[PDB]
């Protein structure tokens, strides 16, 4: 049997991704010939998958992908509208995880100051709490973040918003890529661990991490910010999470077949945290078809695609 797999890709994406590119290959894999073609546009021919990242989610691709769907009903997307949108909203995501009991910190998602009052006061939200917007994809301002050290602090917050507890994680992050059952991983630093000194709130872009050089004094023992403000607070990678004690091959895989399950995605990346380093993975972000920690060869890439597409 033949299968073709469209890679549908702006260019910047694909100079993210891949080392290098092919417009077009060919191989055998378990009996079947794959022939794997990547552009920039919708195939003029309709291929049995189209693997895909919505690079925003309201404009022409968004539109054109909507359209395609709608009128190849038998195309495979990896990944389709649909997951990208539910996987767009911060609501929609945990409570899939919720509902699957994939553990994560204690969240809440809310429209206004009222219902932040309201958690609180009853004892539901516990401080310190991060603030991360209900939109989570395709701007800048979807990685905008607060974090709520008091009960005063919420008054800038930016609705609609998850609230989730923060959790003192040791500035360690767990990174789980997945294209379906094949995985990578990898640690990065993460955030310090914050302190209740009297300041209200904090504030950071995931995108320009330097941002935490401009913290209130007290927020960030002394010598976190030895440890890390070389590096700017950056993203940095650390040594392999098994290694460092931090999780194992089989807990990995675990979390990440439940996710995969839970949200109906193939192509993902997971993050997690665990409080002190110990116990439970909890989850903080899942991401449609995520880097893959940046620069994959290719073929590797295509090849677990297509195997992708045979389970
Ligand atoms: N509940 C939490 N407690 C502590 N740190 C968190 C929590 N959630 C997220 N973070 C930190 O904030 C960063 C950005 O949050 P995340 O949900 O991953 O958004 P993004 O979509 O911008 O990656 C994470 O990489 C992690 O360093
Ligand atoms: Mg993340």
């Amino acid at each position: 049997q033949t299968v073709s797999l469209f890679i549908w890709l702006p260019e910047s994406k694909q100079k993210t991704l891949f080392i290098s590119t092919k417009n077009h290959t060919q191989f055998e894999l378990n009996n079947i010939i794959f022939d794997v073609t990547l552009s920039t546009e919708l195939p003029d021919k309709e291929p049995n998958a189209i693997i895909t990242k919505r690079t925003h989610p309201v404009g022409k691709m968004a539109d054109e992908m909507r359209k395609y769907e709608k009128d190849h009903p038998k195309v495979l997307f990896l990944e389709s509208s649909a997951i990208h949108d539910m996987m767009s909203s911060r609501e929609e995501i945990n409570a899939l995880l919720i509902k699957n009991n994939i553990p994560i910190p204690n969240s809440f998602s809310v429209k206004s100051k009222e219902e932040v009052i309201q958690l609180l006061q009853s004892k539901q939200l516990i401080l310190p709490f991060i603030v991360k917007p209900e939109n989570a994809q395709g701007t800048f301002n979807a990685h905008q973040m607060k974090i709520v050290l008091e009960q005063e602090g919420i008054d800038d917050i930016h609705f609609p918003c998850l609230c989730q507890h923060y959790i003192n994680h040791n500035n360690k992050i767990v990174k789980v890529f997945c294209i379906g059952n094949t995985l990578k991983w990898q640690t990065r630093t993460s955030l310090p661990n914050v302190h209740r000194c009297g300041i209200k709130s904090v504030d950071f872009n995931n995108q320009h991490l330097e941002d935490i050089l401009s913290w209130p004094e007290g927020v960030i023992d002394k010598q976190d910010i030895i440890e890390n403000s070389a590096n700017r607070f950056g993203s940095k990678i650390l040594e392999d999470p098994i290694l460092l004690n931090l999780t194992s091959e089989a807990e990995m895989r675990d979390l990440a077949y439940k996710v995969r399950c839970a949200l109906g995605v193939q192509l993902c990346g997971i993050d997690f945290i665990k409080e002190n380093e110990q116990g439970n993975p909890l989850v903080v972000d899942v991401n449609v078809f995520p880097s893959y920690g940046g620069k994959v060869d290719f073929d590797w890439f295509v090849e677990k695609v297509a195997l992708c597409y045979t389970e």
